[PDB]
């Protein structure tokens, strides 16, 4: 069953929710042609761990040796922050996860190293926007094969494909729970939407054919290709309305919450 | 029945040899006029050193100063990647071994940059067809002189000449080994070769005549007369009935194995 | 290392060996259209345990659920017996193994269910006159490798090819020991032959293309290109100056032994 | 390089063959103590010339004066027919080649006349089982070393020395071709063999040392040592996988081909 998070849990949720989102604010200053991940990695460590007062929910998760997830170019995702310096050019994924008094908020989006070639940035504006096109149809009633086609379309459309190896998910005061949140599908398939669900969306989104490989870490996902590979993530609330995204930055000009739309279209 | 089963060494030999020929599929994609060589290395050494999690068996041996041998057009071979951007018409040898866990595997291709001419295309194909002659000889009972005799009738027959100061060699866990794998010769003569036995077929050919000669470096080898000059390289492993090429590409159409096409 | 066989150690594989055989001479007179393979096996059951005192080596072994195989058409080795009837056009092998008292006799051959075109006829014969050939160059003195060659070169010779991944094997009071025997290769090459080493010669020969493919059920082997594949197989000893045939039947004409 | 036969002249290789294996099935009544060599010389030329209509290949070859070559005791090879008669005791090579339409047949055999001292019949016996196992390696891909290596580790394990100064040699249109038929040497060394190649094993093997000396008539070969010397051999056709004995006799039970 998706849990369904209490008025008091969605407070602390709105609390994570900001941390996270305040993180990716933060580190954007510090990306630059020659920095490396894992100098990204020790920013953001001590960032949640000593001003924020939270934990980075990915350090020794399942193994993984980090803090963050940093994933570069044709790499998909849960890329591993190491001494290779960012080149000018790269695309960089930033994948937050901060655990604040028990709840989680994840977040992620892409960086643009220094000058980069223009359709580099076109599959990053895309994806976002796939991202984007998937919250807008989060509301008590949707199902979840709603967010599915919404992105497939919209990424297929444009000449990509939809990663269908890795999926959004529940969130709460656990890091992964119910329901397996496809970014590709069928309209009104899947469970239906709840007020109180939290979950993620988080699609992954190639430049060419949609298979991935993991490497010899057993975490860095690459691109069968080779080719790029964008992700843009946020935790969504199910609200009485729509949907609320817990983790909206500062710089961010899509709405809120349903209320902030509805708002926006008078 | 029961199924075959392969000495550990023979499959940590086929998985260096499919890593190797990986980083050859890999760099055809970043192969284009302006691109310099030494960019091709540092892309190479990367995506070995990064994503194999293997070495590039060129670095450091013998001083040797770089990943991979890129040599065009007139260099033969050994080739130090450099600042030189390829030029349109360029025939580029992208020379690649990879050790994985101590296991060798070493292949190369020639690349055509750009539009080339008619002249270096010929060149290119009658030196891979002349690399294929040499393995489909491979079988337990050939002797070298057979892969050596091959090569040299169909490149002498095309006008072509052998680079005879430079031969294949045997690879395992060491790079180069016992024996000399000569690109010239006659049928019946040498050793004869056993089933488990793996070595190099890399046949350089010339354009022109086949003296070379070495460069101040110590590594850039040269035509003696500025024309021309093309290699090919594959690991081979001797099975109980032929061959078995090691580093073969997707993008290879003659067969893996004798058996087996 | 190769085990050899002690002079008690062969009067047991004999015994192991003629009953292996009588399974196959028993079970011929049941194969015929409509009959199932799950039936086949039942029969040959019964046979081994009740009859023989005997087991058969294949059940429960590394998980294989049924006491024979049964590979028709395209299957290449290790079919699993099942609900299917046999149909008239069909070439059936039935490989049966018999452990008596903790020896084992391997050997399969070859049924011609109802009329056969002859291109399955021609097929099966090819790949019997193999298996007799490889059979034939068995001597102290010889080399694993000579087996190979001759089997390889006969099918070859006439346009068909020979199964690469999967081979004979030593033969004991265990079912698979050292050597791996290929059905192809070169003479002269891998261990040399001595007196007491027991092995079975088992060549899979295929219409078409050597590629095999394994099914979900982990066991069934089957041609890649889909055509005919045939198998013949006997449990054979190296003797004094040759071969004996252990698995030979009494509907074989081929010598039981070179003297 | 060595010839390659077609199928005409094997066919034709076939005829000569059985002719030269028939002169030594007449010859055999005739021999026992008292026979000149002269006489059996006489009579096989007359069977060859006038009943085989054949023609006796070493008469006047490079000087030769007779039809067949006949040598006794510590004789090597190559004895001339002549007025001594055989006796009690004597071992006696007779050596036929027969030429029949172009094609020759050389094949020779051993006789034991009476009572002949004791250990010359298995100085006889072994150096035909050396031929014989000679002629078992042979198939496309053996080295005429695999033929030599046989043949000197039978005669040596039986205390006896193989003659390196004479060879077996490649036949056919012509009676002595490429290639050298050693019968010592290596494994796996030397020309290697192919189907359609016919030459001559026919292995001299010594009581004692392999050296001979040449007597005064060009031809007589004997042991230095004096020792008995024996000698067998055969034309032999390498086939698809193995060989075929093209002068094998009715009296022989060694298989006429490894098929
Ligand atoms: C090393 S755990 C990283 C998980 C990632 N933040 C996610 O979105 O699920
Ligand atoms: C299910 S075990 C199959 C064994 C088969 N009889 C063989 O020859 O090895
Ligand atoms: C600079 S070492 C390069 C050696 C080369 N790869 C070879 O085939 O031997
Ligand atoms: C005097 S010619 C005799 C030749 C002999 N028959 C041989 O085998 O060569
Ligand atoms: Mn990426
Ligand atoms: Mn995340
Ligand atoms: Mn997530
Ligand atoms: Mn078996
Ligand atoms: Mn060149
Ligand atoms: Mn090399
Ligand atoms: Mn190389
Ligand atoms: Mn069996
Ligand atoms: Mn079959
Ligand atoms: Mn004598
Ligand atoms: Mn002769
Ligand atoms: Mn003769
Ligand atoms: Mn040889």
């Amino acid at each position: 069953t998706v849990t369904i998070k209490t008025p008091d849990d969605i407070e602390k949720m709105r609390i994570a929710g900001r941390l996270a989102a305040e993180v990716l604010e933060m580190i954007g200053e510090h990306i630059k042609p020659g920095v490396t991940t894992e100098e990204l990695d020790r920013i953001c460590h001590d960032y949640i761990v000593n001003e924020q007062k939270a934990i980075p929910a990915p350090l020794n998760y399942k193994g993984f040796p980090k803090s963050i997830c940093t994933s570069i170019n044709h790499v998909v995702c849960h890329g591993i922050p190491n001494e290779k310096p960012l080149k000018e050019g790269d695309i960089l994924n930033v994948d937050i996860t901060v655990i604040k008094d028990g709840y989680h908020g994840d977040t992620s989006k892409m960086f643009l190293v220094g000058k980069t070639p223009e359709w580099a940035d076109r599959l990053c504006q895309i994806t976002q926007e796939c991202m984007y096109k998937g919250i807008s149809v989060v509301r008590p009633g949707a199902h979840l094969g709603d967010i599915g086609e919404i992105i497939q379309k919209h990424a297929e459309k444009n000449g990509f494909s939809v990663v269908r190896e890795y999926c959004g998910h529940g969130i709460g005061k656990v890091f992964h729970e119910e329901p397996q949140v496809l970014h590709y599908g069928r309209a009104g398939t899947g469970i239906e939407l709840k007020e109180g669900m939290i979950f993620t969306i988080e699609p992954m989104i190639n430049q060419g054919r949609p298979e991935t490989r993991l490497l010899g870490d057993g975490w860095t996902a690459i691109t069968k290709d080779r080719k790029l590979s964008a992700q843009w993530e946020h935790t969504v609330l199910v609200t009485a309305d729509g949907y609320e995204i817990l983790t909206l930055r500062n710089d961010e000009t899509f709405p809120r919450t349903s209320a902030a739309e509805f708002e926006l279209v008078d």
